[PDB]
This record gives C-alpha cells, structure tokens and sequence, in this order.
C-alpha cells in the first residue's frame, strides 16, 4: 500500500488538477482546480482562489467534499475524501507562490481578492490502470 | 457553442471514463466507469456494470448525478449533469455489446450479474484546457 | 486482425497528432515533435506544417528516408513510422489542411513566405498495442 | 533549467517507455522499451532485453542513439541523446529486478537469454506543452 500512496502523490503533484464539487454549491458541479502541495507528498492540498468564489461563502469551519482526480495519461484515478475550508494563511501564500500563481492576481500576494483553500484529505479511493505491451506488427501502409 | 459539444462528445466517445459518485452512497466517492453511446454523439450515456454495484440499490427511478470527465491529455474537463437509473434493457445490451464488454461477464449477455445504467444528461459545464508547445530546450543529464 | 491495427493507428494519429521526427545529420539527430495532419479518417500522406528556415527542410532534397516515433495519449498505442519525407508546399493542399490552430503560427497566414509544408509518404509502420485494464480500487489512509 | 531536468526525470520514472532506434538495425525502427533508473533522477538508463535482440549484435563497445520520449499525457516531449551498450551486470539485474521485469523471462533472473542495456545520456532536447485553462461554459447537450 506504500506504492499506491506514492503514485497518487506524484501524479497529483505533477498533473495538479482536481475536479472539486460541493453538493449545495453551484449545482454540485465538479470544477477543475489546480492543486498544490508542499514537498513531494502528504496533505494538505492547497488551492489558490478568489474571495468571491461561491464555495468561499459556504465552507465555514469545514465541509466534507469529494475531489475527482485523474493523471493526465489516465493511468490512475483517485476519489479524494476530505474537509475543505478557506485558510488564506499568508505564510502559506509565501510558500506556495510562483510565477504561474502570480499571473492570476493583479494585486500579487497582497491582492484583497486572493483566497486560499485547503483540503485536508484523510483518505482516497484509488484505481490503477495496468497496461500490457503486445508484440509489434509490421504493417504495410 | 456547437464546437464545445462536438469536442465533448468526441472526447467522451474515445476516452470513455467518467467518474461517478452518489451522495449518501459510499461516502460520496466517485467511481471510474467506462461510458458508451450509440452513434458518435448525443446521450444517453450507458454504463455496463454489476448488479451488486452499490449505487444501483439507491437509484430508484433515477437520481441526479454529476459526472466528472477529463480527456486523456487533460485538454478538456467536463462536469456532466443529469439523471442516472438502471435500464437493463436487453435491446440496449444488444446494441452496445462488444468484445471488450464481453470480457467482463462470465455469463455472456445472459449473465445474471449484468446490469446497465443510463445517464440522461441535460447539460455539461465544459472547460477547455488546450496545450501549446514551448520551444525545445537542451538539457544536460547527470 | 491486421485491419484492426491500421484502423486504431490512423485514429490515434488523427486525434493525438504529435509525431517526433528526427533526421540523421540534422541537429544531432534529435526527434522534434511535429503535429501530423491527414485528409480524411485514414491513409497517407501525412502532412506537417513547418517553417522554411527549418534546417530539416534544407536537407530533404528530392525526399529522404525518415523514421517517425508516435504514441497515443495514454500510451495505449505506439507506432514507428517508416516513410519518405519531402517538402510539398502545394497551395491547394495548404487550403485543405488550413485551420485556426495552423493559422496562429504564421504572421502572414497562408501568405507567409516562411510557410512550408512537408509530406510523409509512409510505406510501413511497426505498431504496438498497449491497452490498459482497470484494477480494483483500494482505499488508502491519507 | 533545473526544473526541466526534474520534470523529465519525474516523467521518465513514472512513464518509463522510450522508443529507441539504431541506424543499420531493424530499418531504423524505434522500438518502445521501458526505461529503468536507480533512484528518482540521473542516468544511466537501463533496458531489460533479449540476448537475441538484433540490437545487441550491433552495439559493439557502444553506439550513439536517440530515444523518443513523451509523458503519457503528452505534456512533455524529450529527445534523448546518449551512448547505448550492453552491460548485463548481475548486480544490476538484482538491483532493477521486479515483478514486471519478471513477467518476460521464462527462466527468470538467471534466464540465459536475459540481456541488459544501458543508455548513457549526456543530454536531451525537451519540449513542454503549456496548457491554458478557459472559463467553464454550460452547454445543453
């Protein structure tokens, strides 16, 4: 079970996107948001966001959510269960800042409309797609 | 946009996998299921499954679901809104049957464990995420 | 069936597009990604829009033997494509293959003097299927 | 540029397949082979293969080769330049051996037909696919 955790975190780290939907918000639509973590593994999972986000209004102390994740190549799928809440911690913003994130905010870090979500993931259900290479056939074309 | 729909249906047909969860079932977890459609576009969206699928007991006459879909390469994300119910129609099993589906059922089409779900999708929110190639950089390897 | 393979490969190439094409004696033989285009659902030749200043263009002469490396998104198909590569900037062909994505790369559009078009007439490919089967899902502490 | 190396080595480690060709062999066809490295970064790059592989007859003391590489999701393309030679080192077989390697040998680690290649890559030309995420649009369907 060590390897499964590893594959998931590596995939999440490089591919990033998580489709995050909340039942009573935005009709339950699973919005693609680019995840970020500190280091190569372990939660929490962070999301840069705008104070005006409708999920921002309705998370409060915490909300149970399911995030849908797939690796770009579709060789892994993860259903991520956890609590999502706003945590616009300025130290966190410093740790996670980069030119890509930077582009989204006219204000830069100080931008009043910048928000940060954290997802505390306690568990995920994970599906590996296993592929078998078959013998290559020469075909005239 | 008709391009958006066309792209969505194209990607769904070739890439197939949709992650599907139900509130109040298995903590809401979204399961990867492979989608099938008759023709090259237009719902409903069908999923072959097993009668002992947890979701089946809770569908009743049809429940609202959100399907999470991404294309391979992730150049398209779709959140598909619609209604999901078991419609294990023999006519439908026959129209959609293929060697890949066959592999899963020991009993063939007659398999007592075979179930079929349909998703009637009234709408999808679609995000394009298309890639553009940067210039190649030469890099020394250690 | 050998018919299955050709069909899957043409489908993958049509949708995935990218082929990494290298040439001996050019740029150390490195294989650059270039996006393939074919008229219709299947069958060559394979067209590559490119720039006139491509050094690759300089070295083609009447046509050259090239090996193209292809993989499908998700890596369920690999193809090594053997064929002759030469420039064929046919104005009629430019129109048949033109689109906004192609258009974006050229200042003058079709009018651009730097616009070049390469054709790959492929006699044969080696094709590897690498299909995937989904494993049962495990739940992990996190 | 450090980032590029990290991305490449990450992609290589998780995705593995390199399509490798040699001029004068198999008409120059690039056969997909699964790359292995010790650790998470740095060459050499190892390939398990067959003693009867036509490639082995032609490698001699070593040959310059180009390997075509893409990540499964096609967000990274790499043309790898290096020297390729057989180095069926027994220690190396133990070090890189695994259930997936194990699937190919009727005789296992001690299969007489087992052969190991090493690619000593000095450099690679690397292309990144930059994705741009548009605003979500609802469609009727």
């Amino acid at each position: 079970t060590k390897e499964l955790q590893e594959k998931f975190w590596k995939a999440l780290k490089s591919d990033r996107t998580v489709m995050l939907g909340l039942d009573g918000v935005e009709d339950g639509h699973a919005r693609p948001m680019t995840a970020q973590i500190e280091g190569d593994s372990g939660g929490p999972i962070w999301f840069f966001t705008s104070k005006d986000n409708a999920l921002i209004a309705m998370l409060g102390q915490g909300r149970r959510v399911i995030g849908a994740f797939s690796s770009k190549g579709h060789d892994l799928f993860a259903s991520i269960s956890g609590s999502l809440r706003e945590d616009t911690d300025p130290a966190m913003v410093d740790r996670l800042w980069n030119p890509y994130v930077a582009a989204w905010y006219e204000g830069g870090k100080t931008d009043p409309n910048l928000a940060l979500l954290r997802l505390d993931a306690d568990h995920a259900q994970i599906w590996l797609n296993e592929s078998s290479l078959l013998a290559g056939i020469k075909v005239l074309l």
